């Protein structure tokens, strides 16, 4: 046979590249799956990840306790962090020892799969009671903030999409819906009456991962790398694995 | 310049009245919320709220165990009143250390926005194991009931819809879900194939919030009036901020 | 009047048939429910039951931590299993006491009413961080299933459908999602635009109930056989009740 590397006959070299990228482009199929994650960054160090993983759409609803730092297994002050809550919901509104609640959310980053359509991205950042701007009557159920998705870029290959906004301030103090679309370059409506039904069951299909990890050494070690998840950490540096048209 | 409240050129009360018309209108709009709020009245005085707030539709769906009163961080007696599941799920199926559980709600009130139609409530009061009428094989899954709603007004407006129903007696354990479609009179269907993924993306971006306070005043103090939205308290008082061409 | 059981004017027996009949081919109508059970079984007998009650289509989505067993009100060493969820969604990812958390379910029995068409059921059976198959690159979200359901006859109804599989391996570390949907039989689509709106607010009406039984007997006694639901047991013996043309 050809020796390895040197003639167009290293038929493992093109399986090997043919791998990676049906990996990618099947992903960015109708077939394939549109990925969001949702992560929590407490002042602990530690970082609690929503994830959910569905086909066509995919979305996370939050309010502002659940978003709240919760240590498995140990001391939470449950009853002091309830307190929290009533004076969050409304000043002055509870009896909790503390002017700060540390379970308190310090930063949000949204993330996406490169399968999603950044013009499909929608938020709902609202308020500690769940209204997206102060009061119903004026709210828009959310913002297209897609232009703000930065692209997770490794080795030239985008691998994912980030928004990151900090919440350094006492007054950040939120409920986070996010909702992305899955590509379709096509104009096949996915939920037309062809496929609809198909939509409707991928709601009860869309699986759905949560943890708090101790700290975002660990995510990237035992989540993010682990499963070839795209990740952006706290110094700029992107995390992913490129596979279109790659070995 | 023309002295205030005497000429047509009070620009500043125009723009006033022009506000609270716009939110009023806006959220009829097919951009706007549609909200719904589920109150579970407990016999100590206290109310747990579950509110959702969500575009085109919204809904709430409730089991037997998840109705129950919970007091965050106090004692809840867990394994006695998992036993009272067991008693309720089939008679005689538990060992509870008491007849009538004091968790269990006594009353229901469902308020919906403004922005709701009535025709298209629909609600599924269940028995204890979630079975809408007894049976599955003679189970309609909803119930029409917009025609028992009142109409929450204040200063001649309408500021929401209200269903209330108690729950005295022994054989009420209930499952509960409710839901109701935000109003449409164009006749521009919002799920059909122009913006049909949009309405799934209002499945992912709904807010949903739930607390129980302590009891009804502070729930009309620090919810209810301090985020505009209607009630009915036990006393058949409205509360509501009219806005449809008001200053 | 006639004497009964002798003539065809024994109205009391044709209405006795008539009552089944309906009520078996209401289920099987676009306005019945449709209903999935997802049982997941323990080592020490117990048995959690997972139920969802909705029109059109019916689901319900776990993953690995919400299938593990909890017994309220018990101990459960939260901390230990949380570090068993570590140590079970990266190898040697935690610390727990214990190579085999026994919280973990040694099998999963899937059950449809008999309204479901097979041909639509979906399921995801995922890994231990809700990926479908290992890595979302390549990862088709779901699996279409229903050539492996087998009939529960009773009487020669068929009164459901059942998956099973065992569990009973290390490395039988799953997430799962099902989907299924309500027999069609006619071409008038349910969720084409005349009835979209419907199939969304089934999404909200859906009715969910869990609970964990101690034992298979007391899930069929108090649960099973109390609410008219099909089941197959361990030793292969079937329950429901077969209603059409039936007294
Ligand atoms: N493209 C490129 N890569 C370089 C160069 N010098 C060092 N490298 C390293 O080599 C890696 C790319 O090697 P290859 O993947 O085999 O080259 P390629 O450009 O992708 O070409 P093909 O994969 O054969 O189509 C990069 O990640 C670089 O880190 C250079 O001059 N050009
Ligand atoms: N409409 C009305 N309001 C009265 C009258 N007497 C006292 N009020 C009080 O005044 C309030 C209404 O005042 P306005 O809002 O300025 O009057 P309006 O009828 O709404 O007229 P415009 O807002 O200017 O269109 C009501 O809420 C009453 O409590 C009365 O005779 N007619
Ligand atoms: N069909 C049938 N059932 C029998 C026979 N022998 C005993 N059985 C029992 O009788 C039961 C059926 O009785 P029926 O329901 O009154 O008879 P059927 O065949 O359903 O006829 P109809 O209901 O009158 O239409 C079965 O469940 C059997 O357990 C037999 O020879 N034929
Ligand atoms: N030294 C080099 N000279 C020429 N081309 C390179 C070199 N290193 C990488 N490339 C090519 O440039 C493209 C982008 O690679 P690059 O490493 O710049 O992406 P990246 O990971 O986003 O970089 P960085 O994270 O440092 O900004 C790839 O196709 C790669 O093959
Ligand atoms: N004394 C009054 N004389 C004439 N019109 C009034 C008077 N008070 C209020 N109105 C007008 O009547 C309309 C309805 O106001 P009203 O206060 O009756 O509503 P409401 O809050 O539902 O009353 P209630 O709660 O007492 O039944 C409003 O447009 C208001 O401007
Ligand atoms: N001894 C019998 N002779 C003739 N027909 C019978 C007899 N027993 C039952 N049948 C009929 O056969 C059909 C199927 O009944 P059968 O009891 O076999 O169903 P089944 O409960 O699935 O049986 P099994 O669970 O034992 O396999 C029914 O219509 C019933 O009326
Ligand atoms: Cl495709
Ligand atoms: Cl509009
Ligand atoms: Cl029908
Ligand atoms: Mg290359
Ligand atoms: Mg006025
Ligand atoms: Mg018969």
């Amino acid at each position: 046979a050809d020796v390895a590397g040197t003639s167009n006959r290293d038929f493992r070299g093109r399986e090997q590249r043919l791998y990676n990228s049906e990996q990618y482009n099947y992903n960015n199929s109708l077939n394939g799956e549109v990925s969001l994650w949702v992560y929590a960054y407490y002042s602990d160090g530690s970082v609690l990840v929503r994830n959910c993983n569905s086909q066509y759409k995919v979305g996370i609803s939050e309010c502002f306790k659940s978003l709240k730092e919760v240590r498995v297994g140990q001391n939470n002050d449950p009853y002091d962090e309830q307190e929290v809550n009533n004076g969050v919901y409304y000043p002055n509104g509870g009896e909790p020892t503390k002017f700060h609640s540390n379970a308190k959310p310090r930063a949000i980053q949204i993330i996406f799969s490169p399968s999603v359509n950044v013009h499909t991205i929608k938020m709902a950042k609202g308020n500690s009671v769940s209204i997206p701007k102060d009061y119903l009557q004026r709210s828009h159920p959310w913002e297209a903030t897609g232009v703000k998705y930065r692209k997770i870029h490794v080795d030239g290959e985008i691998v994912g999409y980030s928004h990151y906004f900090e919440l350094p301030h006492e007054y950040n103090s939120i409920s986070l819906s996010v909702s992305g679309v899955h590509k379709n370059p096509s104009s096949y409506n996915v939920a037309a009456p062809h496929n609809i039904m198909d939509v409707f069951q991928s709601c009860d299909l869309a699986l759905k991962f949560s943890n708090r990890y101790w700290c975002e050494l660990e995510l990237i070690n035992h989540y993010i790398s682990a499963y070839a998840y795209p990740y952006l950490d706290i110094n700029n540096h992107k995390y992913g694995v490129p596979l279109n048209g790659r070995q």
